[PDB]
């Protein structure tokens, strides 16, 4: 078989690499599955906006709520020392802001402030998990808000995930068969739209590939462990198929660059594979 070669050339490459990576990848339209140290939890970092962005448009969906309806934003809520373009942007804060703008800033752009604007909005971190489990998809835990993960160095380890986990969200998402025509439209397309991570899912795929993802970053640590370098999504094969795929690579002592390209270079394993 080829997938067990694809698997194993996968495993003699992280052989040397200092870090814990997981990798799942799921056909879309068929059925082809690949894990690579599946049982273990890796921290989700900004991956879990995709989570929270299925919330969110989940919410608007069951109770016909337009992504045009504008949220009031208290200065409060836009902290500092955070990243945060929606704060930039309105830097005092105590603004009327559509739910369509809040969602482009935190799954485009990442936005922390706005990840935790759109939690509030949807009941906090349970009710994601909740609705996440309900859809039948096991092996996520969200626990923490951007604010409280920005707090001790531990927090970022409650938001975790297998990687069996996220492809299979990932796919019940592009086949939509969670939201709304309209909702899932607008998400893809926001994940299609981000400048993010052009080094990891994307690096060393051909140019003009259309890659929806979400990425994941963490601080690093003075003993040099780097928690987590992620980026998941839905990538287009040259036939027009796609798959689904999550790379995470987590407590890493190696350089930003190497973390990087490690996803870039198990994703091009795995669409090699896929092409031939």
């Amino acid at each position: 078989k080829g997938t067990d070669s694809l698997k194993s050339s996968i495993e003699k490459y992280l052989k040397d690499k200092k870090a814990k990576v997981g990798v799942a990848v799921l056909g879309i339209e068929d059925n082809f599955k690949l894990n690579v140290n599946e049982k273990h939890h890796y921290p989700m970092q900004g991956t879990y906006k995709f989570h929270l962005a299925l919330a969110v448009l989940d919410k608007l969906d069951k109770e016909n709520i337009s992504i045009d309806k504008k949220l009031f934003v208290k200065k409060s809520e836009l902290l500092p020392n955070t990243w945060s373009p929606l704060r930039d942007k309105y830097p005092d804060g105590n603004v009327d802001l559509s739910i369509s703008e809040i969602l482009k800033a935190t799954v485009s752009r990442s936005d922390n402030n706005g990840c935790d604007i759109l939690f509030r909005f949807v009941g906090g971190t349970n009710k994601v998990h909740n609705f996440i489990s309900k859809l039948g998809v096991k092996n996520i835990s969200i626990k923490a808000t951007e604010e409280e993960m920005h707090k001790a160095w531990n927090v970022q380890y409650t938001n975790w995930t297998t990687p069996d986990a996220t492809v299979q969200l990932l796919k019940k998402f592009y086949k939509n068969e969670i939201l709304s025509k309209n909702s899932y439209d607008y998400l893809l397309n926001t994940m299609i739209e981000t400048t993010t991570g052009p080094k990891r899912l994307k690096g060393l795929l051909p140019d003009g590939t259309v890659v929806a993802h979400k990425t994941g970053s963490s601080d690093t640590n003075d003993k040099g462990i780097t928690a987590a370098t992620n980026d998941i999504g839905i990538i287009t094969l040259p036939n027009g198929k796609h798959f689904a795929i999550a790379v995470y690579v987590s407590d890493s002592s190696e350089k930003s660059d190497v973390n990087e390209k490690i996803i870039a270079e198990i994703c091009k394993s795995v669409w090699d594979y896929l092409v031939k």
